[PDB]
DNA sequence: GACCACACCGGC
DNA sequence: AAACGCCGGTGTGGTC
């Protein structure tokens, strides 16, 4: 490419180099653009951002987030990564996409701009005739990248002082647990080392091994194994408690306070758009899609996520979403009637599990039933189910039997999805998002059947992800008009932030947009709460 | 210091 | 651990 002076013409593709992967924290080291056989390198990258109409190129959203951080309303446009991801969701990195579609991902801005132009040309042509993937690109993924850019630059408020005080209380309890574990072991050791713990439990103590680890075949110390040994020795229960507290302290309580941005005073995640095999987003740096909620301590951590003063959080979450999606995809009349009657399969499975009336099912029980309902749907074995519920093997076998007997067209849909996946080489969502599963033809049964579980899960999980994305695209402009903020997406949930006096109107509107995103054979019901913290809004 | 595999476990 | 699926973060033990 011929070198030309900054600025570039309108519509040029950008390349850029960040001091680090996280756009909210990175220095903009270099900026360049390419168009019409020329490359334009910016002498002063920061000031040079003001010359761009949009961020068009590889990782476009990252540059848009950095621009918004600096007060510049630079939206992301075309991104070859999104094209590649729609053609094959194993296209997750610029390194791989470049090698695959005609370039090399380097560390120079000008070459990255030239690469973005070359890759877009080639990838755009590969989507000729792919009407459904083209619709997903233009109507979902490309506009969604702008929504996510704004969400990333906005962040969420965190009660730092609260978490600092919580850390000290948890530290004292961890001390009580480890000191007890060492007394029971007869000697201290590194309780964070699963190798050392393995030797204590199975060699020094006389506990029987239950399972082995995957890659190295060590005697497992997993929670599932410890639960099986809960009654064999009093050290086991303490280890499980130590694990819970240290997991939450090391992963949330201690690190999150240190990630508050100095200018915004809020916590900023990255919403990765080309990271999963199914079409889901992921969240990283930090991951805000796995904040605790299940245990008492976890709920205390979730309470640290708060609204700006004078505002409230609004949390919306699709009801039984993948089961509703399954009803539409499979057309099972029995499953459709379930939701047309307003029933709750999680609460009903819970009622059976704990032998109590539906009105007596608490959230803890219902959450456990959610795990059972989807575990069985996507292929959980009777053996594992019998151990999860502490019931005889024959009773777990009977539950799985009635589960599918209740919804006969589900098995039919699974078989048809797998047969089509073998012929075409891929499975697809309701909107045509595809995942290639070559191991459906594997000649090793264990491999083939693992691929089968991956394969018929994807249309269900992926359709739910398609629906959530489309709802975000529809909802975002309405929230801007209302002066509200979209903060987080957690797969089938949105967390919004609204002025207190508008919180109710925002909650009603967001609920209606999400429930009407795309009418199916069953209604899509959305549960909504409002509160000053994330837990309260649930 | 960065990076890695591994086992593991937080969420949906 | 076991024939649930999809993620990202941690400490250990180890290399470089
Ligand atoms: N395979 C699998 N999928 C899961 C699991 N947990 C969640 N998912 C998938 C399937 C779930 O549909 C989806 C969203 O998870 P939620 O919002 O926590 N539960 P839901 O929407 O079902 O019920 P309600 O909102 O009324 O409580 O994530 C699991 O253990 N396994
Ligand atoms: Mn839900
Ligand atoms: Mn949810």
């Amino acid at each position: 490419l011929e070198e030309a002076p900054w600025p570039p013409p309108e519509g040029a593709f950008v390349g850029f180099v960040l001091s680090r992967k996280e756009p909210m924290w990175a220095d903009l080291l270099a900026l360049a653009a390419a168009r019409g056989g020329r490359v334009h390198r910016a002498p002063e990258p920061y000031k040079a951002l003001r010359d761009l109409k949009e961020a068009r190129g590889l990782l476009a959203k990252d540059l848009s987030v950095l621009a918004l951080r600096e007060g510049l309303g630079l939206p992301p446009g075309d991104d070859p990564m999104l094209l590649a991801y729609l053609l094959d969701p194993s296209n997750t990195t610029p390194e791989g996409v470049a090698r695959r579609y005609g370039g090399e991902w380097t560390e120079e801005a000008g070459e990255r701009a030239a690469l973005s132009e070359r890759l877009f040309a080639n990838l755009w042509g590969r989507l000729e005739g792919e009407e459904r993937l083209l619709w997903l690109y233009r109507e979902v993924e490309r506009p969604l990248s702008a929504v996510l850019a704004h969400m990333e630059a906005t962040g969420v408020r965190l009660d730092v002082a609260y978490l600092r005080a919580l850390s000290l209380e948890v530290a004292e309890e961890i001390a009580r647990l480890e000191a007890e574990v060492f007394r029971l072991a007869g000697h201290p050791f590194n309780l964070n080392s699963r190798d050392q713990l393995e030797r204590v439990l199975f060699d020094e103590l006389g506990l029987p091994a239950i399972g082995k680890t995957e890659k190295t075949g060590k005697r497992s110390t997993s929670a599932a194994v410890l639960e099986a040994l809960r009654e064999a020795h009093p050290i086991v229960e303490k280890i499980l408690q130590y694990r819970e507290l240290t997991k939450l302290k090391s992963t949330y309580i201690d690190p999150l306070p240190d990630l508050i941005h100095p200018r915004t005073g809020r916590l900023h995640t990255r919403f990765n758009q080309t990271a999963t095999a199914t079409g889901r987003l992921s969240s990283s740096d930090p991951n805000l899609q796995n904040i605790p909620v299940r245990t008492p301590l976890g709920q205390r951590i979730r309470r640290a996520f708060i609204a700006e003063e004078g505002w409230l959080l609004v949390a919306l979450d699709y009801s039984q979403i993948e089961l509703r999606v399954l009803a539409h995809l499979s057309g099972d009349e029995n499953l459709i009637r379930v939701f047309q009657e307003g029933r709750d399969i999680h609460t009903e499975t819970a009622s059976w599990m704990f032998g109590v009336p539906r009105e007596a099912v608490d959230p803890l029980m219902r959450r456990a039933a959610k795990t059972i309902n989807f575990g069985v749907l996507y292929g959980m074995s009777a053996h594992r189910l019998s151990q999860e519920l502490a019931i005889p093997y024959e009773e777990a076998q009977a539950f799985i039997e009635r589960y599918f007997q209740s919804f006969p067209k589900v098995r039919a849909w699974i078989e048809k999805t797998l047969e089509e996946g073998r012929r075409r080489g891929y499975v697809e969502t309701l909107f045509g998002r595809r995942r290639y599963v070559p191991d459906l033809e594997a000649r090793v049964k264990s491999v083939r059947e693992a691929a089968e579980r991956m394969a018929f899960n994807m249309p269900v999980q992926g359709t739910a992800a398609d629906l959530m994305k489309l709802a975000m695209v529809k909802l975002f402009p309405r929230l801007e008009e209302m002066g509200a903020r979209m903060l987080l997406q957690v797969h089938d949930e949105l967390v919004l932030e609204a002025p207190k006096e508008r919180a109710e109107a925002v909650a009603r509107l967001a609920k209606e947009v999400m429930e009407g995103v795309y009418p199916l054979a069953v209604p899509l019901e959305v549960e909504v709460g409002i509160g000053e913290d994330w837990l309260s809004a649930k």
